[PDB]
């Protein structure tokens, strides 16, 4: 099953980044955190508490009621109701005195393209992100890639109304035709909508474009540097080195092709491999607003 290949490589992305960037004894604020499928791979990083916050009550529920159902949990969790983006964080937290700001970690997992649908939006998910952070602290995530995306919208004519491409088990569907009526450039950095499915996932949802250049531009405003940035295709074969022996003999054949290499091949190639990026900024200063000390 090609979607199957798919979950399995992109579960071994996120225990391949998580493992990386978090230590024993971490803070993690995990914004978008969904239906806690993320839990496991902060045990094996030995953290001290989880942070979970996600627009969607229905989805937090199943969080509350399957964190019970699992062992090794040697970490406090606080799951929470609420807009990462949308609204200022301290909302959403100061019903939660358990928390232990600042941390040392935020991860943002298939979510932060939900943030660029307006330059507000985009700007207080950013200010969130750093206002949460311990200097040192790093800030990671997994993203579509805004460069394989722009590979992709190049190449069609301006005739085409609704530019689409996919394979069996992702489209991707865009609203309108301005980035190539604009000579092949984005007409702003934020609301460039497409509709995107994958199988047995997402059921054509729309979602917006992060150019790299400005998820990065915002990030220095706040006072984040871009420490990494890497497809996932060229993530993988960094990594997988340290992991081979780590993953067990049912998990690694998941993760093999019909020749018994590691990675994938076929239809999920392109929509894991190719489609998706990583990245990790590191805090290196404290933000100050314009404008904003007064006598
Ligand atoms: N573009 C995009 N892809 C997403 C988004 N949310 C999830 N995905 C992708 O959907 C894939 C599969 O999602 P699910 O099938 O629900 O995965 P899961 O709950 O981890 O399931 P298992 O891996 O089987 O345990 C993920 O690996 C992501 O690549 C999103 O908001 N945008
Ligand atoms: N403004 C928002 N604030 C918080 N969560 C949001 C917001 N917009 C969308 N989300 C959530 O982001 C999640 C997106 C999921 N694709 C990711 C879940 C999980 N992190 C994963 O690795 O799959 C959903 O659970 C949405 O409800």
């Amino acid at each position: 099953s090609p979607i199957i290949k798919l979950r399995n490589f992109n579960n071994a992305i996120k225990y391949m980044l998580i493992d990386k960037y978090t230590r024993p004894g971490d803070v993690v604020l995990e914004l978008g955190c969904g239906k806690g499928g993320d839990l496991r791979k902060y045990g094996a990083a030995g953290i001290s508490q989880f942070i979970g916050i996600d627009i969607s009550n229905a989805s937090i529920q199943e969080a509350h009621k399957r964190y019970r159902s699992m062992r090794n949990l040697d970490y406090q969790v606080v799951l929470i109701t609420g807009d990462c983006f949308g609204e200022s964080l301290g909302v959403a937290v100061e019903p939660f005195p358990d928390c232990r700001f600042p941390c040392d970690i935020v991860s943002t997992q298939f979510c932060l393209h939900y943030a660029f649908e307006t330059e507000e939006k985009a700007r207080r998910a950013l200010l969130n992100v750093a206002k949460s952070l311990k200097i040192g602290g790093h800030f990671f995530g997994t993203i579509p890639d805004s460069e394989f995306i722009r590979y992709k919208l190049n190449k069609f004519p301006k005739e085409v109304e609704k530019p689409s491409w996919g394979n069996s088990i992702y489209r991707v569907t865009f609203e309108n035709n301005s980035y190539q009526k604009n000579d092949y450039e984005f007409t702003s950095p934020y609301g460039q909508m497409y509709t995107y499915w994958l199988e047995d996932a997402i059921d054509n949802v729309p979602e917006y474009v992060v150019p790299f250049e400005t998820l990065r531009s915002l990030a220095d405003e706040y006072g984040l540097e871009l420490v990494s940035q890497m497809p996932f295709n060229k993530f993988f074969v960094q990594e997988i080195p340290k992991w081979i022996e780590r993953y067990s003999p049912k998990m690694r054949e998941g993760l093999q092709r019909s020749d018994g290499r590691y990675g994938v091949e076929g239809d999920e190639k392109e929509a894991a491999s190719y489609f998706f990026t990583m990245f990790a900024f590191r805090k290196v200063k404290q933000y100050i607003e314009p404008e904003s000390v007064k006598p």
